[PDB]
């Protein structure tokens, strides 16, 4: 068993394909919006079997689902559109593949997320180093006041970094191994300013829904409506591996 049992166990919990359900903006937006709705249930069920998360207090898991949605959304569009169109495509699901065309406003926004499938396909990042940031991304940003379980937070972040330690070792030698450290967490810390782009959006197109005619469902808006505005305001936390 060269594949450490943790990382195996990642892989056997990871998501099955969604599909979107899907062409005007407002067509495009809300074939995203009920992708985001799908992928919002689709994280709520995945942190039910991921190792640690259920042992935490219900309120920090709820909180850390919503904190982490977009990101968490955007780092999967950016492993499917690396691993399906070799980043070349902006892959958010098998029925809505984005190339330049399919971008006409928006656009900016989608360039920017661009930005991650690039740096996967640069970096040529492994499913077993993905599956171990993805989790840490899950746990990147706390409240201000920290967590009601911050103890057990604190601890589950070392494990899943020890285990992403284990990802790169997978691929010799401690320099090497440790500049790899280095460029895939100030990754996942330079996340932070994109997110912060999708965020403004998201909620800029939340407030004006009614009339750009674009459906926003009802899990994902009430992650929008409830967090934010807050989040945007910076009454968060956003933790960093290098300062
Ligand atoms: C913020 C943004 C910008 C471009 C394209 C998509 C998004 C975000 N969305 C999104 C949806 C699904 C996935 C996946 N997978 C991703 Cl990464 C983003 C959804 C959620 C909110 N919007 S919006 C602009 O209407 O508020 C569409």
């Amino acid at each position: 068993q060269l594949i450490p049992p943790l990382i195996n166990l990642l892989m056997s919990i990871e998501p099955d394909v969604i599909y979107a359900g899907h062409d005007t903006s407002s067509s495009l937006l809300t074939s995203l919006n009920q992708l985001g709705e799908r992928q919002l249930l689709s994280v709520v069920k995945w942190s039910k079997s991921l190792p640690g998360f259920r042992n935490l207090h219900i309120d920090d898991q709820i909180t850390l689902i919503q904190y982490s949605w977009m990101s968490l959304m955007v780092f999967g569009l950016g492993w499917r559109s690396y691993k399906h169109v070799s980043g070349q495509m902006l892959y958010f699901a098998p029925d809505l593949i984005l190339n330049e065309q399919r971008m006409k406003e928006f656009y900016s926004l989608c360039l920017t997320m661009w930005q991650i499938p690039q740096e996967f396909v640069k970096l040529q990042v492994s499913q077993e180093e993905f599956l171990c940031m993805k989790v840490l991304l899950l746990l990147n940003t706390i409240p201000l006041e920290g967590l009601r379980s911050q103890t057990q937070f604190e601890e589950m972040r070392s494990s899943y970094i020890r285990e992403l330690i284990k990802a790169i070792g997978l691929r010799k030698g401690v320099v090497s191994s440790s500049q790899r450290f280095y460029q895939l967490t100030k990754l996942l810390d330079n996340l932070h300013d994109l997110v912060k782009q999708l965020h403004l959006y998201c909620l800029n197109t939340f407030i004006q829904s009614r009339a750009l005619s674009v459906e926003f469902p009802e899990m994902m808006s009430e992650v929008i409506a409830a967090q934010l505005p807050k989040i945007l305001a910076g009454m968060v936390k956003p933790l960093l591996f290098h300062k």
